[PDB]
């Protein structure tokens, strides 16, 4: 639908005052240290996305910051451990209010092995992503369309997501389980961030 | 040392007017679902233990609750996630303000990878705790002296442990990590009740 | 093909004076202390199936219950391992009279390693069994017309197995070996349900 | 130790009109088809122990598959789908009144992974079992002194932990499991004979 | 595409006044001592195959085994380690002069790691071999006629295949290693009967 | 496409009168004490190709030899770790003025763990080669027209993968980087000729 | 031995106008990123070693950094690869003139797969290396002495182990093999800084 | 006992008019490309060796190859698998009458998977081999005497061995096995020298 591409920053929040903001990144790889951040995207649930182009060494964004920073808000994210930690990285702000839909995918469908995004969307929406065939180079200075139409694609349906989640969390109920995982996760991502990315600190061994 | 061997519970609570009291537990397994609790063993931190002898199918022990659920006292446990998950399944309360000189090893201990027990007290205080060359059935009616001085040598250490260690988590500025953990702890622990006790709810896989 | 939807329970055993039933089950997922029995499905060998919903919560179900205790109505499973574990777990009757096409599959088809349902029903029936639905939400308060027909689909060819089966068994002389086994496998199945389901009982280590 | 040496056979039944017999074998390998039977070894449960060793091409031993053909009496192993296998491999007769050491300690001592007959003496009766430094040539014509005073501490302590495991199977109420697994040993051991050493046959994969 | 089907044996060897015959064999299953020889099949080379349904039980062949023994034919497999096992062990007659198309595979196609009949006759003749959609039931009274033509399609090109070969043998100047490997073979399978058949006799470990 | 194929060497050096080179091999397989050197393709980026046929035995390619010896000509390889090797094994020089795409993608593409040069021309340039369907001979006295249009194609697009793949390094910053492993690379190739082929030589273990 | 014993920095280069230094650290743990420096030790090839403890966050040590910087002195190190990396790390300033005894032990004790600094001294000096028996807290405040003594003996040794590897580099003829390990080795350790630690950017895959 | 050591060659054969003469060798390493023959040992089977030291690029030593190409004379290894591969790698003679009494383990003693020679010895002989507690510079110009004892130890007990195998060999009636895996081991050395040396070639993959 309709996709707003910005340099930098939001222009404003007009479109956000609202209860929670679907987000999800793009980076030029799994490790934060190494591989900066380049994309951001936002979407309201309205089926409309920002798609936030991220300058190299860029080191400030404060409108998308004050969102990430606002407590009232819930952050929804895919997998949310890495999202957390390359923001907290990039912009110094850890969120400390989120949903992850891939922890409450582990926590309600029990029945299956498959908790990627593609596989959540297919079953509970019957939505059918479909998944880029290559990788590309998301620092590029003009994203392609076919990149941006992918990067609004991830954030497009996590609220529809965040919904039916819910109500089974409330319908096995699992609601404290998954809302003691939710608080701790920007915790291990902070862990990821100090050094124990390889490491489950409560395994015996 | 003294060692106080009581059946079922604890007489009163006139020696634990304390801040902190160090727990372990002794069973018949791994599985808290098969195997039953057999052993709690409880020190204030002196030269003195208390060991008591939980009956099979017992399902009360009002006084050993009462320190499980003072909010006051911090109790603390190497391991915790195994005696935390058996404690909770076998009296019907979980304890929610824990110290685990494990995880804090994980977080200080940063130059070896064997952070059981008995390697730590050779390091951190030069003792020497002598394991048992074989296991025994501690669900026996009559416990030997053997028995009874090994179950009690693994409190004896904790608190100094406890204070080492708080001591390092100061010096790296790992205190709020350690913090969070230990407050996530306990869900870690319901969850291995309730049958995710293999996985590992953070991993992307 | 003609699919007969129940809530509960049969109204009655007038479609099962029988000497062998199929029977098949749909669950939350693999572990029966966390993952409640959706749906029971059953069959005569005739063109039309059961398919009985099981509430949340519900533990009897007398008509099916008395099916199931039934000693002079052979059972027919499809790894019946599982099937027995979560009924008996449900409704705390175990099966004792029961014939497993994968077991029979594994005395007989020694020259394939793939013993699943759909590869049997393949070679042995020239029928073309479909899937996708496996992986669904079995505890939705209306199932789907594709999940009740997969659901029938895997009740409706387990007769026509037993027969060739039977007849393959007596061709290599492992009839005994076979009856050995069905006569064990209730108590591989309880196993499971006390604590082993992840341990070879017999294996040396 | 008094251990009485024989050719063949057992010279006749005197000492064995009894309700148990402990049993045991050595061969030359681990595949009964190439590695055979060469000496069996048997226990009344006294003091004194009976080793006979067997002949190249030996098909008979008419005292000796007297008992095995005793219904009245219970052979006890350790491990016994092992011995069973080569016994009923040599001589044409299956045991089917079974009890094995290592079922029961796979039933009652979850506390351990080590199953083994030397662990279990020692935790059970505090008898240290020596094994040899060396393997030996079992086949050979005459055993050294070391060879059979070795041969028969296999069999001089089975009846003592038979007893001592029923009751922990008593105390645990497993002793139906126990049973079942018993009555099955036959004819996992027939299993092996045919093919299927190396399945599991009632494993899902 | 002519196939002859017979029961039991060749009628005669007419049409094998020949220096090198093609063999394979369809069986129960990859191990001789549990899973029965049920096809044997021949080939002059022409574009016509014989299929030979062997009976249970069967004991002798005396034209086929004349034609396994005649030492002035060379017997062509692909990997024959298996066919020769099989044949030893039902007609007790090892063929002794022997050309394996796997060995010699191994030995010249070395700019890859498939050695299957498939890639080979693709490769070398660009001839596509369609494999079943599955295994198949080689015992029946009856084989089918998918079935008979699969079964002659394994034979119909290795004559073809070892002329490539030999070629390609001389030009790497491998004609002696090649050789070598001919003559262990029949042994190698010999191993394989005698209970070696998990065990490289030439490996360090 | 225009590929000019030569038999033993080029004829002249006047079209390589140029900045950089694109060189590829094809061998009997991965192992040169083994595998002899059969075809050495080259292009200087204007949209030809040279294929030049490598007899057996062939010790000499004067003309080839003065090419890849001239320090003032950059040698593309993608892998080159093993080009190197064969070529110097062969003919005696190790080039020592090389860029290699495959170490180029390591430190540039980050965001994926693909790196031959299939996904790179796919990813990069949008630009599909097409695989051999098989494997090859290579050895053949006449290559077919398939083997010389595959064989061209490796070589046809090294100078744009080279450029972008430089523009990369510039912007990510790692110029040193690459730099100094593309003056290791001959000498991890001739140690790999060496005997240590097998060995990352920096691991700790 | 005499071990000097410095805070933050050599007081003097007095005793290090020589041809080659040996230079070994210790540090919190195995990851630079995380884990700080604490030790450095030092060895004029004398019977004396210079020990250095190295304050939390300090950036500079000017009289260490001056020998770590000239050109005219050999740094040796065991396993280099990691002390290379801690030390650009920590104060900025890579080292380019080494030897490292482990690479030279892959090169030329082509007999064994232990590398390792206690097998080298004892197969090439006869020296005894005593490993401490327990870790420590490198961090502490004050060393003790027996910290002080093994942190000492890391570096004693290392000139006579030079000597006899160059020794052997010349027999062997692997100089310039060496050289080139030598001369890419401090790259290495800045790969590993940059992000690629676990990975091997010369192989395949 | 008597160690005679030389350089190069056997001064003559006057003590090795004999039918079978036991051999081994040192080398640098496991590769016989890179890791040069540096010791070859004999015995006649009496109480004394002859010890023989290679030079470096030494090609021709006429009384051992003379001895190594006698047709008359077994020559005995164990592991013979490399000493044949190294000896033809170095002096261009392979033998082809040989006894390895690796092999003949393997077939004899069915009883273990411990086929070291340290093993074997200390069972079938009750000799104790010390082994040497490093390893060594079998290079150097003047062996030690403790090196040249060590090594002398390989070939003393050889002959003894053969005796015994070959009796157990007739015992178990595989001594026509054994004769065909003798023959074929040289051409499994021919094999490891021409780039198999990681490959079973006999194995389906």
């Amino acid at each position: 639908t309709e996709i707003r591409v910005h340099q930098g920053d939001l222009p404003n929040l007009d479109n956000y005052r609202i209860d929670a903001v679907a987000v999800d990144t793009e980076t030029l790889g799994l490790q934060p240290h190494r591989d900066r951040l380049c994309v951001v995207q936002l979407s309201s649930g309205d089926g409309t996305a920002d798609v936030i182009q991220i300058a190299k060494g860029q080191k400030s964004a404060p409108n998308l910051v004050r969102l990430l920073s606002d407590r009232d808000i819930t952050k929804i994210f895919h997998f949310g451990r890495f999202d957390l930690a390359i923001l907290a990285h990039t912009f110094g702000v850890m969120p400390d209010v989120v949903f992850c839909t891939k922890i409450a995918s582990k926590l309600t469908r029990t029945y299956t092995d498959r908790h990627g995004l593609k596989e959540i969307c297919g079953e509970l929406l019957n939505v059918n992503i479909s998944k880029q065939q290559q990788s590309s180079d998301w620092a590029a200075e003009t994203l392609s369309r076919a990149q941006i139409e992918y990067a609004a694609s991830d954030v497009l349906y996590l609220h529809r997501l965040k919904d039916i989640f819910e109500e089974r969390l409330k319908r096995e109920e699992r609601e404290s389980v998954a809302k003691a995982c939710f608080q701790f996760l920007p915790m291990r991502a902070n862990l990821d961030l100090l050094g124990w990315s390889e490491i489950d600190i409560f395994a015996h061994s």
